[PDB]
């Protein structure tokens, strides 16, 4: 039965939300990591193993898949959703500190402090997001190209290399863009709900 | 002894089921989740590295391993019994947030609201289903050739590629299309006894 | 301490058996899916990587290992132990949902109805298995020979292809129908005993 | 707090054994399920890659670690520890039921029964472990050799056969040939303390 | 309702830290180990199958793999983060044993103890770090060159070898320093408000 | 609450210990088992894949490898620490069935018995620490060299053989060595202080 205080707490964490905004980014956030989590981990299993160029100059494959991926999309894709994560959990440490502390002073003797903060994570949140998205954009596209040509020393003048499955990995793609923009365009809702509230008095 | 709330959340939640369909749907939801992690993901374990094409040109295996298969059947069904699963937990966190709300409204104070949501969910899971039996049908179609015929850039004229495993995969779709059908037969059923249900008034 | 109500569903549930089927039903259960989790999916883990032929022919593999195995015996006790356990979950939440209905209309108040349903799962579960057992005699028969004569295009006229490891998968095969067997049996003598007991009014 | 009724459980079970049998029985079980699931499981996993014989003819190489390993040994010992773990969850099933039944007849009305099937138990769990070490004893013996001769078709006359790491796999031999020893010395001395416990009278 | 006790530790652990110190201390431990756990060691996986040198001496690529990495980046990272995880975990265990044994002693009865291993502890993990940046840096720097050139025996004279992915362990690097830096500079902030209000009596 | 118990056994189990033997040994032990399940298990992986030869020889390298381990280190680890770990939990089983048939004494009824099994419990984990590491020297040393000469049959007369990462097995050689060193010193402090205890009568 010691479940009434993460009620107090959800109940607390959530006051200025609106109720629909608070289902969807839960479910988006939920639909988020189990997508990760299961389909997109297993498709760049081999993303190395099976990249193969045209030579016979050792040591060309390596540079080669150097200069076709930077950054793997799986790792960018963690850190990215990690980033997001993180100021919920600070506002969720933050509150939970207060209502403590606040208890404590009300066994003792028997707005702007916390909106304040509530504006600053959702804030944080869309600039890291647009952020994310402009890198993504800026270094790889939103497609991937079955043949690559690379011209990095030791090879020679220009060689062929063939990348492993780009279709699947063009259409996760896609699905990671729509999932992203879907989430700012719910933060940014949120953002307006509340200074439209806010303006009324 | 905190499992009285739970219980009155599976009472409002299915207040409107048949009592033959909630056991059914429930039994097949478990059966999907329990094929699709047990046997069916080991089956497509080797799916690129026993692929072999009858060729000595460098990079011919990785593009008519693309044109073969532009996405794999396993990601397919993940993604297929992901959003079959959304509409009925956004169906639950809302349920769940009236019945929070309510009980605050009603310790304050000592047909239409939550029967349109349900038609949209069991109306939205059934147009999710038969979506993505159109798409399985219209790539794949519902078997597997043993010997599959490649004319992409940059090999000659027209090789030969040997697949793996096909018998196995054409057994495993076969099973997946008939649970596929039979879910979407329980909604349509579903659906039916309600709109029956309402008219008698 | 809520446990007493567990106690009553699994008094309801098994308020017709036999003292002595319930325990070796559930031993049986417990052993079968021990002995398929941790032995018996090792053994079967190269059964494509380690399968030889003896040619030069390529693509000669591939379709040999297709006429060689249909599917998988893993797989196939897989399937066979998940529609055994069916009818079983159908019937407890049956009476799950049965048991709570009347404590509701008991709450509302201060032979025939649930043993049949218990007749139609224990006969859907013998049903199932000698169908499972008909179709296993059917494909492969109750060994593994350790060479293979395969006669499928595009290979020449005929091909050895040796297996891999069979004498262990021959003794694995000789336990699953022992288990299979006893499973059976004691089925058959429950639908005995209650159709014995029956009679006599 | 609901831990009563296991302690009632764990007393109504252990009722006849030796204070001191019930403390080194439990720990070398622990200690059984400890050792191979850790160490032992990770030594055997390369036994068939690394299988090399000196020889050209395809297939030998199959049939000879066919006539090498019959079984392994790792599938061989999960077979003895959970047939020597059976006997003591058919008692505690049986001991479980008999527990509910008798308090529902006592809730009603406000030797020889319960010691045999102990006896026959703790006298299968002896005859199990005999036997397992009589087989293991038959098939392989208790050492490994590095040189292996083999002499099946469709090889030539005789062919040397190499192992893979057969020092670690004698050491580990050993020590589970010492475990079941102790095992079984453990199980005699409880059978003979209750059977002179019994002509007292 | 048994986590009173745990409120009360989480108390008196945390009674002499500022209120903004103990959130982002906290969120800064689950985002190291989070990505710890996720994105690096996937990286890092065929650190040594993709290694190829440039020759045809045998022995020469595991000789030049070892002089290029005497140890790997993420068993460092785990070394780090456990000997900086140490000292508060003692700090931990020497307050439960501290509560406990005062319960008692208050039970039986119806600065400087506490705060010195305090300093002792947060000055432990300030110079555990310092330690670790200063040694990463004089064994590694903080980057890594795509061609590496090999003079150990039995080599030939020069040989080249290619790493593997080095862009994307340089970019980890980058963000573990980054980590590493915002731990060391949020201890010493911690150590300055205590010894800041040291003084003031 | 159900927790008052636990402590009850924490209070008698560690009631002769030093309150500053008791955290660091547990500190100590979680430290153990965490680097042996985190870094080390990983940095063992390809201990045969990679260990090449220099020769034609069919069968050279798997004598090579081995006359070269007898037996790998982290099963060697693996056995030292459930070794170790073995006479605690004895101790905890004896203490936890002497308090319950002495509060079923006590309920009817409304030094030299626990001290010498502590004492014959902390001799046997100090014997196993120094038999396992003299075992341990005897063996292997403590470092490992980059080349190995090996002088077994059907080699020819001596072949030249080459480790794999040796550098950073030596590392973890050094680390476990001083966790061991540490752990028997800690061992036999607290012996001394009981030892010490003792004669003050």
């Amino acid at each position: 039965g010691d479940w009434s205080a993460l009620g107090k707490l959800l109940d607390k964490v959530q006051a200025y939300s609106t109720a629909g905004g608070k289902v969807w980014l839960s479910v988006l956030f939920i639909f988020r990591i189990l997508l990760l989590g299961t389909a997109v981990e297993s498709a760049w299993g081999d993303e190395q193993s099976a990249f193969r160029c045209n030579t016979q100059q050792p040591g060309c494959e390596n540079v080669c898949y150097d200069k076709s991926f930077p950054i793997s999309h799986v790792r960018f894709w963690v850190l990215q959703i990690i980033f997001v994560s993180v100021p919920t959990l600070l506002y969720l440490a933050h509150v939970f500190y207060v209502m403590r502390k606040e208890e404590k002073l009300n066994k003792k003797e028997e707005r702007g402090g916390l909106l304040r903060t509530y504006i600053i994570s959702i804030l944080f949140k869309s600039i890291f997001e647009v952020a994310f998205l402009l890198i993504q954009w800026y270094i790889y596209g939103f497609s991937l190209s079955a043949v690559y040509t690379c011209k990095r020393d030791p090879c020679p003048h220009q060689v062929d290399c063939f990348l492993s499955r780009p279709t699947e990995k063009t259409i996760f793609i896609i699905f990671m863009l729509v999932v992203s923009l879907v989430s700012l365009a719910l933060n940014i809702i949120e953002l307006f709900y509340v200074f439209f509230k806010g303006v009324k008095d």
